[PDB]
């Protein structure tokens, strides 16, 4: 009950090995027809355009997570947002793009629909100088921001390490919900900042506070993907981590089934494996 990549990562080094290793995913509708393996309609759909932000990243049809609250006529099914399996169902994590001034209201509608408790958002709303997200939760000192019927206010907040764990008192109907914001601000961007000991942290804490868990990004889909596929090990792991062939890759492999490109770097790759690494 030891399998080791421990003793076969010795060798598995560099560059045009770890690029090899990404370049085999090819997971672009190929096969022998780049024919829609998995179209993407609802998304390309006229009036949907404009609710993502990423043209390229285009959410699947198959495991696009649509929306059922209408809290206007107005309302529109799609989101930009997959849902991505773990060790035992298929609603486990919700990988969306950072949400849109104009996709607020269908952000919460979401999360409030699908009883989501834990939120995680890996950016920060500028990064590099342009911006990266939009602001949805409401932070401390003031009170009450309001998406729609939607209020949230923030009941407090943990100012960690390398992220923030916000709690933010949710009311929709006359009901209100909590929820609790992991916002990690550290990364670089994408390339290698190998030190991934609070992405680790920050995993572990989001498992101390089943419904799903909405990891999301700028793309929803590049430090998202990443973030999934460590927890989704985290999960094998102190349980039966299931030896067979089951590796990163396989894994990375299932992953962006579900959404195109859930890693899309040679270094967000290595890093998801380094990390899966560290848990030894």
């Amino acid at each position: 009950l030891q399998k080791f990549l421990d003793e076969a990562q010795s060798k598995k080094i560099t560059k045009e090995e770890f690029a090899n290793e990404f370049l085999k995913l090819k997971r672009q509708s190929t096969k022998y027809k780049a024919d829609k393996t998995y179209p993407t309609t609802v998304a390309e759909k006229p009036k949907n355009i404009k609710k993502n932000r990423y043209k390229d990243i285009l959410p699947y049809d198959y495991s696009r997570v649509e929306l059922s609250l209408i809290t206007s006529d107005e309302d529109s099914s799609y989101i930009n947002a997959n849902f991505i399996k773990g060790v035992y169902g298929p609603k486990a994590y919700i990988a969306t793009q950072g949400p849109l001034s104009t996709t607020l209201l269908d952000f919460w509608r979401m999360i409030w629909e699908y009883s989501v408790l834990i939120i995680v958002m890996a950016c920060m709303e500028y990064e590099m100088g342009k911006k990266k997200c939009e602001r949805y939760w409401a932070e401390p000192g003031e009170m009450q921001l309001e998406f729609g019927p939607f209020s949230v206010s923030c009941e407090a907040e943990k100012r960690k390490s390398d992220y923030i764990i916000r709690t933010l008192k949710v009311k929709f109907n006359s009901e209100t919900r909590t929820i609790y914001q992991f916002h990690y601000k550290n990364w670089p961007d994408h390339d290698v900042p190998s030190s991934i000991d609070p992405i680790l942290e920050l995993i572990w804490d989001v498992r101390c506070y089943s419904v799903p868990i909405c990891i999301h990004c700028s793309a929803g889909c590049g430090r998202t993907g990443v973030i999934c596929a460590i927890d989704y090990t985290w999960m094998l792991l102190k349980d039966g981590i299931i030896p067979e062939n089951f590796s990163v890759f396989s894994l990375i492999r299932e992953m962006r089934t579900q959404r195109p490109s859930l890693v899309q770097t040679q270094e967000q790759y290595e890093l998801v494996y380094n990390a899966v690494l560290e848990l030894f």
